[PDB]
């Protein structure tokens, strides 16, 4: 299964991928799962987490 | 809806969130969607992309 970029995206960090509209991309299986933007009720910090690391309460 | 960390995770960049096992986290709605690890067929580069930016071929 192959995706196609609908928009350009410029990498903002050392871990994201830049692409131009029309580029073809393949998703890569990773242990961590999809990454979610999350807010910590425990610490008040906010940022991306690996979804396979968490569970519904 | 509130998640709970199953494991500790140490932030590796300026955008991820550290947490300890047992911490409580809330997912945050973002424009970008979940982030996926992707491999570019166009450039051969690899890294995380915002999923709302791409579509099935």
């Amino acid at each position: 299964t192959t995706f196609v970029a609908l928009y350009d995206y410029e990498s903002r960090t050392e871990t994201d991928l830049s692409f131009k509209k029309g580029d073809r991309l393949q998703i890569v299986n990773n242990t961590e799962g999809d990454w979610w933007l999350a807010h910590s009720l425990t610490t008040g910090q906010t940022g991306y987490i690996p979804s396979n690391y968490v569970a519904p309460s």
